[PDB]
Formats: C-alpha cells, structure tokens, sequence
C-alpha cells in the first residue's frame, strides 16, 4: 500500500524538517530508511503502521519496569517524556493550528479528550499523565491513556499529512537539531561528502544523549586518531561508544541490538555520503539479515569514553 509522505515532499524537507538543508533529500532517504530497519524490520520508513502506532503502556506489556505512558509514532514519543515538546512545538501548530501552545493548553487538551478533570493530571515540561498516583494498571487510568491514543490516531485518520508533518517536525527539533549542535561543537558542519549526521542520528533517536559526543574533542586533541581523518576517526569512535552503550547492562542494556551500530558504520565505509538507500539495503541484506548480526569494535584505544545522559 501507499506510505506516508516522504521526506522529499515539498511540505517536509526544507520546510518542517532540516530547515537549513544540511543533508540532501537522497541522504535523508538513506538515513531514515536505515534507521527504520532495527526499529521496524524494514527499510521502508514510510510504512503507515509505525506512523499511526499508539500503544498504552508498552513497557508494562513487555515486562519493563519504567513507566512512560503512551508510546506513539515513528520515533516513539512518550507521554511521560518528550510529549510536552511534541505537543507544544509540533502537534499544536501543525494539527491544531495553535501557536504559542503552553503546558496549560496541553492540560486543556488532555481534559478535552479524556474527560478526566484538570486536577487529576500531571501536566508540565516532563509529562502529560492522567491519574499520576494511580496504579499503572488502574482501569480508569488505562481508559484515559486509551483516549489519548484515540485522539492521536484520530489526527492520523482525519489529517494524515498534517499529523505526519508534526512527527517530522518533532524529529527535526528533538533529534536533528541536537545532532547538528553537537556535531558543530566538535568541528563538523558540512555533510555533503562525510555524512556524520547519518551515524549520529541513530544514536540520538536511540539514546537521546548525542550531546555526549563532546568527549571526542579530548580524543582528537590527545592524538588518538593518528593517520585516520577527523571524520573517519569520529565515525569509528562514535560506533565504538554506541556499541559499548548497547552491550552494557549498566548503560543501554540492549545487547541483542548492538549490531545496529556496526550496520551504520559499514554503510558509512561503503558510502561516506550515506546518500543511497540502495547501499543501505545492500549492507543490511549482506551482513544484518533477520535483524541481527555481530557488533565488533575497532580495538582503538580512546583516551576518553562518552558519559551518557
């Protein structure tokens, strides 16, 4: 079937997503397709399923202790977490036509769509959550979270393009901008030849901690790169650090997915522009079929590791 609007749609690239055109459209096609694979099992990032997706307490369903409320959309916005930023800077302007959306407006929306009274919400920069003191499996709490999912899916159904644009806008503001700022801080600003955004983007989507790459400045100053170019050195450093994060029970604790770091580096090595979805598919089919693979690190001695969060 047809997917949601692609990054190359005139309403998306250059408009609500990558407003400064740091990457090209074909680079975004490759990067978003690559990112979709570890997450969804396909490089078809436009598939409608993950964009309409909204689940009540995914964590509880999977026996994870952390509580995040509802999880929704292609990058899993959570109602305890990044939802307030998603609501105020993306959903309200693009779907609701509302400027200067505040936490009070978010509270009012929550009240509107759940029928739960304002006093029974937490509504601040960290969360919109109905009945924050009730058990997560409480019938009325689950009912309200279900209504929030219903409202978001109603937005997908009635205004698919605007809703999709709101998620592109959130990806832009919550993922791309921090990636660009962090990379600039360590000396990388141009991505037409050496597309380091491609590697950093996946790390930011998974960890939300791309600011931690500031540690590379010390690594470079210490001379750890030797004959490696600054770009190749960073690509390798970031990949090693990301693997470290994924493998460790004390960090990301997702060892079965550590290969996703090596996938991205393998793609960069075949095509440093990371501007071909064909190369993405080729690497995945050769070395990472069935959402698995090995995650070898470089062995390079780094003088400083990244400190996460």
């Amino acid at each position: 079937a047809a997917g949601v609007i692609p990054v190359g749609d005139s309403r998306v690239y250059g408009a609500v997503f990558d407003k400064g055109r740091k990457l090209t459209v074909n680079q975004w096609q490759a990067v978003l397709s690559m990112d979709a694979y570890p997450e969804n099992g396909t490089t078809n990032y436009q598939e409608v399923g993950p964009w309409r997706y909204c689940e009540v307490d995914y964590e509880a369903a999977q026996g994870i202790s952390d509580y995040r409320g509802d999880t929704f959309g292609p990058v899993g916005v959570t109602t305890v977490g990044d939802f307030p930023d998603y609501f105020k800077k993306a959903f309200a302007p693009y779907v609701l036509g509302k400027s200067n959306a505040t936490n009070a407006d978010m509270l009012a929306w929550g009240v509107q769509v759940t029928g739960v009274t304002a006093g029974n919400f937490q509504a601040d920069d960290t969360a919109l959550d109905p009945y924050p003191s009730k058990s997560r499996s409480d019938k009325n709490k689950r009912a309200a979270l279900t209504k929030i999912c219903g409202a978001l899916q109603s937005a997908f159904d009635t205004q698919q393009d605007k809703y999709v644009m709101s998620h592109y806008a959130h990806i832009d503001q919550d993922k791309l901008v921090p990636v660009l700022n962090a990379l600039k801080g360590i000396g990388f600003t141009a991505f037409d030849r050496y597309n380091l955004v491609g590697l950093a983007f996946q790390v930011q989507v998974n960890t939300g901690s791309i600011g931690s790459i500031s540690a590379f400045s010390s690594v470079k100053s210490a001379g750890n790169c030797g004959s490696l170019s600054a770009e190749t050195c960073f690509a390798t450093y970031l990949t090693d650090q990301y693997i470290r994060w994924l493998k460790s029970s004390s960090l990301g604790d997702d060892p079965d997915n550590c290969w996703r770091a090596s996938m991205a580096l393998d793609i960069y090595k075949k095509d440093p522009t990371m501007g071909s979805v064909s190369v993405v598919n080729q690497v995945i089919n050769a070395s990472y079929p069935g959402n698995s693979g090995k995650c070898p690190t470089s062995g390079i001695k780094w003088s400083k590791n990244m400190s996460w969060q």
